[PDB]
């Protein structure tokens, strides 16, 4: 019986993007699809990318593009005070109240995006980190997402 709110059902699909040689950027895109069967509001779903930081003090979050407008995507970067295996630091991605709904069925295709330190990032110690998905996106279940913060996708970087 549940009601709406308690069916609601996203999943995240990912791909791995580039690294040069200043090796100072993680580049990835996500695709956020509604996989339930009501209508889900882009403004109730965050997005959390778990990494460590490697002695960065400061993490900038910058969305490159969205099909909606990368003005409606606003990343936060927050350091985790306890000690987790591959995450000292997560990035929270959310959506405007303006940004939209998704359909059932439907998705947002390609939101890629980049955090940028001052100092090199190994991305090997990173739990949300998965080289094998460059060629395609994959179902990587060590990002997470919520929908009115109660998780709906994903394995959280776990104490
Ligand atoms: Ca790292
Ligand atoms: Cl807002």
């Amino acid at each position: 019986s549940q009601t709406p709110d308690a069916n609601a059902s996203i999943s995240v699909s990912y791909k791995c993007g580039v690294k040069d040689g200043t090796k100072n950027t993680i580049r990835a895109t996500i695709n956020i699809k509604n996989t339930g069967t009501t209508p889900v509001n882009l403004s109730d779903i965050k997005v959390r990318y778990w990494f460590t930081s490697d002695g960065n003090e400061q993490n900038n979050f910058v969305c490159d593009y969205a099909a909606f407008g990368t003005d409606k995507v606003k990343g936060i970067v927050k350091k985790i005070e306890n000690s987790v295996p591959g995450a000292d630091t997560y990035c929270e991605i959310s959506f405007t109240e303006d940004a939209g709904r998704l359909a059932p069925g439907g998705s947002t295709g390609t939101i890629p995006f980049r955090i940028e330190g001052a100092a090199e990032y190994d991305q090997t110690d990173d739990y949300s980190y998965n080289s094998e998905m460059s060629d395609d996106f994959g179902d990587n279940t060590k990002i997470t997402a919520y929908i009115k913060d109660k998780l709906k996708y994903g394995v959280e970087a776990a104490a």
